[PDB]
C-alpha cells in the first residue's frame, strides 16, 4: 500500500518536471497573479548611526500554474505535494530599499495543489532603510518597504493582498520594539518612459520601544 | 587479508549502488505514508546573550533519527554489512527548523549520517543558532528563562510526526566554564491547533533556564 | 494559446542558449557597454578606516547580433526575461571597492529581439573614502572608478547616456544628503601600453542632514 | 622537450585510473579499518574574548592515512612517484574540532598529496573559534583551553586516530602575537560511551598562553 | 568575420581537445613570476595583530599546452578566459588569519606563446604587530606568499622586480607607505634535500599625518 502511494508521488512529479518542461515564467500573453502577505515576527535591530532595520518575516507567495495541475484519480488521489523551491519556478520578489542580502531562515520547499496552485512561505531575515527618530517616544518611528518584481510588470505580474493588515499573531511577546500598526498595501506606479503599470506591496510598519 | 577488504569495499560500493543509484529518489512523507522522526538536544554552550537586540546564541547538538524501508537490506545479501556512513546529500533529510531563529543556522559539523540495515537513519548536526530571548534577570539568582520550538516547516502531523526519548536535555558536555550555567534545560514534544486547518501540528520546545556564573 | 505561447518562448531560449556561447568581444569584434548609477543610500561613513558603504542600482546594456531573432518566427515574442548566468555579461568592476561587493536584487536580465541585453543589479558596495568635511557645510567628496577588470578600450567601450547619476529615488531620511553625483567617462592610457583604457568615474559630494 | 608531453600524458593516465576508472572509496568500516595520523602547528592566537569565553586560533593540522587503491608502480607511469591533487578528488576523513562555536574558515587550498605507495598527505590550514575562558591570560600562570579532535561519525573500529608525537608544534608560531604559547600539547585519548561496545577516538590540543609582555 | 568562429574554434581546440593541464612536476617544473602592487591599508588592529590589506596580485606563467600559431585562427594572438576553465597556481598568503576576500573578476588572458596572466585583487588580513605606526618610523610587517602544495622542483617563483607598485596606493589612506619591497627567499626543511620557494612583502608604513 504504503509503496504504491509512494510509486504514484514519484510518478506524479516525473510527469511534472520531465514533461513540456521547465515553464519560462509569465508573458504579457500569459499573465500571472501572485499574492502576497506578511508575518511579523521581530523587530530585531534599530540603528539610528546607519538608519538601517533589522526584520524578521514571513511572506506567505501564492500562484496557480495551468502546467502544475493534475487529476488526482490519473494518480491514486493525492491531491498535494511538498517540494523543492529550486525544482519550480518562483517569483523574483524584492524588497526595494534592502541594504544587505536578505537573509534565509527556513527550508525553502513549496506545497503544490492538484488544481495548479503553489504556496510558499519563505522566513527571512532583512536590513532596510529607516530612520528609527521617535522610536523612544510614545508616538513611536514609522518606516515603509516596498516588495515587487525586480522585472516584471504588472502586465505579466500581477500582486496582490488578500487583506491589508499584516499578520501579527505570532509577533515575539518580549521583542525590544512593540508593534503599533502594521500595513501591507498594493500600489500602481507608472514611469514616464514606459506605458505598462508597476506593482508594489508598501509595508508599513509604525513601532516604539518596549516600556 | 587484502582480498577480503577489496570483497568488503566492492559490497559497500554495490550496496550504496543498490539503495541510491538504482532505486527511485525517496520523495518524502505523505499522508498515506507517514514517518516519525526523533529529537533529542544536547546543549554545549551558551556563548552570547545580548540584551541590546534580545538574541542568545547556543551551540547545540541535534539528534535526528527516523526509519524508511527503502533502506533496507539483509546484510547477508552484502557481506554481513549492517551499517553505513554516508553523506547527507545522498539520502532525503527531515526539514527540522527552529522557528524563532533570527540569523541563518551555522553547521559546525560534517554532514554525514549512518544507515543501519533496518532502514533506521541517524544524523546529528552540530549547529549554533541565535535565536529570539529576553535575557531580563540573567545576572539574578533566578536567572533568564528562553524557549525555542522546533518542527517541519512544511509538513503537518499527518506526514511527520515528532517525538523525544526524554523530556531531559543532555547537560553531559555542556561547557563547564561557559558564561552562563544552566539551571535546567527541557524538551517537550507540544501538539498545536490551528485554526485554519484540521490536521495536528507537532513541535519540540527547548526552555533553558540560565543565569550568569559566579 | 497560452501553451503555444509558453512553446514559442522555450524553443527560442533552447535555440539561442542550447545551440555555442558567446566568448566576449574581440578589437576585432569590440563591445560598447552603457552604464548609468541611480544612487539609492549612503549607508556608512567610517572614518576610523575611511570606507564608506553606498547602495546603488548599476544599469548595464549591451547589444550582440548573436542574441538576434525575428518575432515572426517565434510568435510574436520581441523580449524574454532570463537568468544573468544564461548570457555572458560584462566584468564591470568597483576598482576601489574594500570589501566583495553585494548583490540585492534578482539577478536576472532582459533580452529584446534586436539582440539588446539590460541587466540591472542592486549592489552595496564598500569602496575607499575620506569623510573629512562631511559634518560641515561644504561636505565631503568621493570619487570610484567603474570600468572592465581585463578588457581594453578596444574590446570594451564604456558609455553613459547622461553625466547625472540618478538621484530621484534617494532615500530621503537617509544619514547623507547628497549635494551633487556625477558620472563621468574618462580614458586612460599607461606607458607600457598602447591601447586606451576607459572607466566611469562615480563622484559624489556629501554631508550629514541637519 | 617532447618528453615533458609524455610525463603530462603519464600523469593525466594516472589520474584518470585513479579516478575515473575506479568507483570512489567510500570509507573505511569495520572490516576494512584506517589509520589517520594527526598534528597540529600553532601559528597564532588571535583572539582571547573573555565576555563570551571564545578564543581564535589559527593552526595547521596535518593529516596522514594510506589506502591501497590508491597504490601505483612508478614504472608503469613514467617513474612519478607522486602528485597533487585536488581534495575533492579524493576521500578525505571527517576530522572536527568538538568544541568549536563558528564554522571552521579555511585559509589554505585544499590540495592534497598522494604517493605511490598510496599515502596521502592533507594540511589544511584553519582559523577556528572554540569555547575557552582565559580567566589568568593577564598572569604568568596564564589561561589553559583545551579542544578535542576528532571523527564526527566513525568510531576506532573504523578510524584509528594516532600522533607521531605529543608536543605540539610551536615552531612557526608569530612572534609579535597578543598572546605566547607556554606550553601545547596533543594526546591521542581513548573514550568510552556508555551506549555503545566500541572505543571512540579524539585528541586533545590543551594550550597553556599568556599576553605577551 | 566571425573572427568569433576562430576564437569559439581555438577555446574548444585547447579545452575540450587536448585534456585539463594536470600541473607541473620534478620533471616539467614551472616558473611563475609574482607582483604586487597595493591599493589600500585598510585597518591596523592592535588589539588582535591583524593588518588589513587591498592589492593586485599579478600572475604569469607559461604552458606548451597553452600554445597556438596565430595563422590557424584567423591571427587571433591572444583571448581572455574563465581562471576556472584553466589551471593555476595555489599561490597562499602563509600568514593569513582570515579567508582572503575577491575583489575582482577572475578572468585570465592566455596569448598564443602559452604565456598566462592573471592579476586578482583581494583584501588580506595577515599576522602583523602595528607597534611605532604612529611613529616616525613607522610598523614594519611582513607577509610571505609562495605555493601550499609545491616544492621549487615544480614551481620556481620569481620576481621581475624587488619593488612593490605604489602607483595607485590610496593618496587619501589612513595610512602612507613609507617602503614596500618584494623578495624571492628559499627555505629548506631539515627532513627535506628539495628547496622551498616564496616570496616576501615587507612593507613599512604609519600613520598619515592630517
Ligand atoms: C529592472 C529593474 N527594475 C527595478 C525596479 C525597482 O523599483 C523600486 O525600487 C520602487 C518601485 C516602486 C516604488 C518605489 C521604489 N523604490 C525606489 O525607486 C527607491 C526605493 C528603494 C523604493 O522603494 C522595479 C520595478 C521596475 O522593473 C520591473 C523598475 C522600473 C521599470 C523600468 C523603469 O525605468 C525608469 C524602472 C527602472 O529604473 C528601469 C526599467 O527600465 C526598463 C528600474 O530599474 C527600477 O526603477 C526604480 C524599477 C526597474
Ligand atoms: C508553511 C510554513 N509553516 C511554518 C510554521 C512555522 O511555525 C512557527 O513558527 C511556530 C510553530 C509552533 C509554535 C510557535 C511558532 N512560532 C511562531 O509562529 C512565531 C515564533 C517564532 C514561533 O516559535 C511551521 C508549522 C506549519 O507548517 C508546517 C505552519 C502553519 C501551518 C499552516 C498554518 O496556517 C495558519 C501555519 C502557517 O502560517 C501556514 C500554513 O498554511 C497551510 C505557517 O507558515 C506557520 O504558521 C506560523 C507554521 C506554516
Ligand atoms: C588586468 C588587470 N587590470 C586592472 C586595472 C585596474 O585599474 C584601476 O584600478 C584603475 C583604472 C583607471 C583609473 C584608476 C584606477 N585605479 C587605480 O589604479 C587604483 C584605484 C583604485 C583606481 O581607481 C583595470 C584596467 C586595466 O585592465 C584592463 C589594468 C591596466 C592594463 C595593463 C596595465 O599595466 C600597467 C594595467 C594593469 O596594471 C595591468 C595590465 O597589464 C597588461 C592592471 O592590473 C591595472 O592597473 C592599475 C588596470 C589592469
Ligand atoms: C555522530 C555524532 N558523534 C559526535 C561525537 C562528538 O564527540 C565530542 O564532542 C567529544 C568526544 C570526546 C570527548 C569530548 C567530546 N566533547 C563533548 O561531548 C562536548 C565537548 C564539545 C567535547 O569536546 C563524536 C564521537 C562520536 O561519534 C563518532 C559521538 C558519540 C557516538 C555515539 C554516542 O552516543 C552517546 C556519541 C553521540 O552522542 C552519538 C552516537 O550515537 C551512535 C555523538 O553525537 C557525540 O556524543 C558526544 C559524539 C557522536
Ligand atoms: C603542504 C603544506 N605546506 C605548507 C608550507 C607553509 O609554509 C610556510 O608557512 C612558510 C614557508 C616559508 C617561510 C615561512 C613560512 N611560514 C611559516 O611557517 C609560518 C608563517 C605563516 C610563515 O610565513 C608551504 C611550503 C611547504 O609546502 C610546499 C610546507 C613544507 C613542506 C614539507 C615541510 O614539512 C617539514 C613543510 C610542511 O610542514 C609539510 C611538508 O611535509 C612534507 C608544510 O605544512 C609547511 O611547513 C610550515 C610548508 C608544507
Amino acid at each position: 500500500d504504503k509503496l504504491h502511494s509512494q510509486a504514484n508521488l514519484m510518478r506524479l512529479k516525473s510527469d511534472l518536471f520531465n514533461r513540456s518542461p521547465m515553464y519560462p515564467g509569465p508573458t504579457k500573453d500569459d499573465p500571472l497573479t501572485v499574492t502576497l502577505g506578511f508575518t511579523l515576527q521581530d523587530i530585531v535591530k534599530a540603528d539610528s548611526s546607519t538608519n538601517e532595520v533589522d526584520l524578521v518575516y514571513y511572506e506567505q507567495q501564492r500562484w496557480k500554474l495551468n502546467s502544475l495541475m493534475w487529476d488526482p484519480n490519473e494518480y491514486g488521489n493525492i491531491t498535494d505535494f511538498r517540494t523543492s523551491a529550486a525544482d519550480i519556478w518562483t517569483p523574483d520578489i524584492t524588497a526595494y530599499s534592502s541594504t544587505r542580502p536578505v537573509q534565509v531562515l527556513s527550508p525553502q520547499i513549496a506545497v503544490v495543489t492538484h488544481d495548479g496552485s503553489v504556496m510558499f512561505i519563505p522566513a527571512q531575515r532583512l536590513s532596510f532603510m529607516c530612520d528609527p527618530t521617535g522610536v523612544d517616544s510614545e508616538e513611536g518611528a514609522t518606516c515603509a518597504v516596498k516588495f515587487g518584481s525586480w522585472v516584471y510588470s504588472g502586465f505579466e505580474i500581477d500582486l496582490k493582498t488578500d487583506t491589508d493588515q499584516v499578520d501579527l499573531s505570532s509577533y515575539y511577546a518580549s521583542s525590544k520594539y512593540e508593534i503599533l500598526s502594521a500595513t501591507q498595501t498594493r500600489q500602481v506606479q507608472h514611469y514616464s518612459c514606459c506605458p505598462e503599470p508597476y506593482i508594489d506591496v508598501n509595508l508599513v510598519v509604525k513601532f516604539r520601544e518596549r516600556r
